[PDB]
């Protein structure tokens, strides 16, 4: 009853070609279409290309830059700030996840942090957006490496290019 000859697959995987190492991510095109489009657009337009990770907490997580890495010049495709895409369903405990960073009520930025270690205390503080199925290993080393006495990476980690799977 009513058959649609044509079909649509759409690659739900993203390939971030970082200087540190290549890692695949999983975007939620169901509840995350909003942030998903932003993350994909920013990477497609050529914003993430050239940036790097400034925040790296040993045995915890590592947040990547975007808004000039200093809140100097950063804006979302939809606008400056939007409504948080938080929805009771995901969790930030399983080592290797991609949660969208925020600032305040109805105030979201363009940062992204991947949790490499179990965290229940912060399980709810930030919002989700993607996952790291194939790549957590590359991130693990980034946390095991030598860091500063605050949150500065002693090693060299940056992004050279990024493209979605085809």
């Amino acid at each position: 009853m009513a058959a649609i000859p044509p079909d649509s697959w759409q690659p739900p995987n993203v390939y971030l070609e970082t200087s540190m190492g290549i890692i695949v991510l999983e975007l939620y095109w169901k509840h995350a279409p909003k942030t998903c489009k932003n993350f994909a657009e920013l990477a497609r337009r050529g914003y993430y290309n050239g940036t790097k990770f400034h925040r790296i907490i040993k045995d915890f997580m590592i947040q990547g830059g975007d808004p000039t890495g200093t809140g100097r010049g950063g804006a979302s495709i939809y606008g400056k700030q939007f409504e948080d895409e938080l929805h009771p369903d995901l969790k930030f405990t399983g080592a290797g996840i991609l949660a969208m960073a925020n600032a305040g009520p109805d105030t979201n930025g363009s940062q992204f942090f991947v949790t490499l270690a179990p965290t229940q205390w912060l399980d709810g503080k930030h919002t989700i957006f993607g996952r790291v199925c194939q790549g957590i290993g590359m991130v693990n080393r980034v946390g095991m490496v030598e860091t500063n006495s605050q949150d500065r990476p002693v090693d060299d980690v940056k992004i050279i290019k990024a493209y979605p799977s085809g």
